[PDB]
C-alpha cells in the first residue's frame, strides 16, 4: 500500500497527543478562502515520505475555529494534511456548511501553499453540531470523499441513503442540544447497510465534549481516517471487532468486518 504513513501502530500511539510527525502550519485569511471564511492548515513538515490525504473540519453554529482547533496537530501529526475552517457567517446551516467544506478542499487541493503536500484524489470532512450535519451534506454531494466524522451531529434532515462514503458518527450520552435519539442514532441507522460505518457514543459526555481534547474521540478518528483515507489495514484492527462499553464508551456500533 502505498499510502501507508508512519510505523506500525498501537493502542499507545492512537492515543498519543502528538503522533509520530513533526507538524507546521499557515493560516488562509478570509479575504483570500472563496465560498468559506478561511481558516487554519495544519500538515506534516517532512515531504520524504510522499504526499497526504486532507480532512476539512467545520466549527458548530456560533462557533468558531477555536472550538475544533485541537483536533487541528493532534491529526495531522498522525500524517495527515487538516484544515479547520471558519464559517461565512457563524449562523450559516447545515446545507452551506456542506458547501463550504467542500469549498475548502477545493482551495486547499487547487490553490493553497501547501496543495504540492496534499493527494486531492484522497479527502475527508468532519465537523461539530451544525459542522457535524454540514459534512453529511458534504458527502451526499460528493459521493468519492473517503471518509466522513461526524462530531455530536446536529441537522433536521436525518436519513441519508445516499452516502457511499464510510461514515463514523460520534454521540454524546449526555447531549441535550443535538439528542442521540433524535440526531447521532437516525443519522446512523439511515445510512445504507452494506456501508463500511459505526457508531460512537460517548459515556458521561456533553454537546462540548468534542470542544476540547479527548483521547476516546481522537483514537478513533485517527484510527477511521488512517483506515479509509490512506486504506491502511494496519488500523483495522482498533475498529473491527467492536469495541466493547466501557468507562469512555457507552455504546458503540459498527459493521464489521470492513470491506473498503
Amino acid at each position: 500500500n502505498p499510502y501507508e504513513r508512519g510505523p506500525a501502530p498501537t493502542n499507545a500511539s492512537i492515543e498519543a497527543s502528538r503522533g509520530p510527525y513533526a507538524t507546521s502550519q499557515t493560516s488562509v485569511s478570509s479575504l483570500v478562502a472563496s465560498g468559506f471564511g478561511g481558516g487554519t492548515i495544519y500538515y506534516p513538515t517532512s515531504t520524504a515520505d510522499g504526499t497526504f490525504g486532507a480532512v476539512v473540519i467545520s466549527p458548530g453554529f456560533t462557533a468558531y475555529q477555536s472550538s475544533i482547533a485541537w483536533l487541528g496537530p493532534r491529526l495531522a501529526s498522525q500524517g495527515f494534511v487538516v484544515f479547520t475552517i471558519d464559517t461565512n457567517t457563524t449562523l450559516d446551516q447545515p446545507d452551506s456548511r456542506g458547501r463550504q467544506l467542500l469549498s475548502a478542499l477545493d482551495y486547499l487541493t487547487q490553490r493553497s501553499s501547501v496543495r504540492t503536500r496534499v493527494d486531492a484524489t484522497r479527502l475527508g470532512v468532519m465537523g461539530h453540531s451544525m459542522g457535524g450535519g454540514g459534512s453529511l451534506e458534504a458527502a451526499k454531494s460528493r459521493t468519492s470523499l473517503k471518509a466522513a466524522i461526524p462530531l455530536t451531529g446536529w441537522n433536521t434532515d436525518k436519513t441519508w441513503p445516499e452516502l457511499r462514503t464510510p461514515t463514523l458518527v460520534v454521540g454524546a450520552d449526555g447531549d441535550t442540544v443535538a439528542p442521540v435519539a433524535t440526531h447521532s442514532k437516525p443519522f446512523y441507522e439511515s445510512l445504507p447497510g452494506s456501508l463500511d460505518k459505526a457508531y460512537l457514543e460517548l459515556r458521561g459526555a456533553s454537546h462540548f465534549t468534542p470542544n476540547t481534547s479527548d483521547t476516546t474521540i481522537a483514537k478513533y478518528s485517527i484510527s477511521w481516517l488512517k483506515r479509509f483515507i490512506d486504506s491502511d489495514t494496519r488500523y483495522e484492527q482498533f475498529l473491527c471487532p467492536i469495541p466493547r462499553p466501557s468507562l469512555t464508551i457507552a455504546e458503540y456500533r459498527g459493521t464489521c468486518p470492513h470491506t473498503s
